[PDB]
């Protein structure tokens, strides 16, 4: 039984960074921003931006997503990420914290949900699961990270 | 008689402020972002970078860039503003000079800089336009419902 739980507790800064961190996709570099993120929401609360609905099972963090609204927009939400443990990846979880976000997101009013990734090979799963949640690829940076790392804006429509 | 700075000076939240206010082209809450970052500069460092346009005593433009998060040698241009009395005489694109100048010296190689798509912001599209920036997406309805957001790329290097 997995629950979704919105509330940002001083637990969760480190079992952030344990999701972070247990995926392989976070350099040391962007775990300690994952983690950030979830200090600045205790250090502030919702006056941060970043707002977190995190998936639990028993007192375990299985996985969470990160999102917020777009600054200087009316209605547009930039989803940071979704994060799974490994051993609840191939659980549909990943999917389950998406449609938390939408709800949570359409509730407020939001029209848009935009993520953002790379183009590089290592990426092609997120990208895969970004298009089979109805998200569809609208713009290309090309070398936006670095030489040969394409930024792929993916757009889903939330109303 | 114009010089260029880059040193963030207590007094130049307030000379930004105006210069944004000076346009007639921003509402007062753009102006107070606008003179938030100056501000938010001077307490840090905190991301982003400043080149000011200066005639005698008086701040005659900025631009206000930063290194883009994530990435390897992308950048920001945030905002370029110059005063009525210095429109149309190259002070904007002088001051994107200095801008594209430094992101070269430290070892950039794209500038992006991001607008409107609506009829006001025309002559922002057409500055970055004649700057050599090419438009290379579009996400529709991004600010608001029928807003959409044109992101313009610079090659630098």
């Amino acid at each position: 039984a997995v629950a979704f739980r919105r509330q940002v507790l001083p637990q969760d800064a480190l079992l952030v960074r344990r999701v972070v961190e247990s995926t392989g996709f976070f350099t040391p570099e962007e775990a300690d921003v994952a983690q950030e993120l979830v200090d600045e929401h205790l250090m502030h609360g919702a006056a941060c931006g970043y707002h977190f609905v995190f998936a639990t099972e028993d007192d375990d963090m299985a996985g969470y997503a990160c999102y917020g609204p777009t600054p200087a927009t009316e209605g547009t939400y930039d989803l940071y990420w979704i994060a799974v443990a490994p051993h609840r990846q191939h659980s549909g979880l990943g999917r389950a914290l998406l449609a938390e976000v939408v709800h949570d997101v359409r509730l407020t009013g939001g029209r848009l949900l935009f993520a953002e990734t790379s183009g590089i090979r290592k990426y092609a799963p997120t990208r895969r699961f970004y298009e089979r949640a109805g998200f569809s690829a609208e713009a290309v940076l090309k070398a936006f990270y670095r030489a040969g790392d394409d930024k792929i804006i993916y757009r889903l429509e939330v109303a």
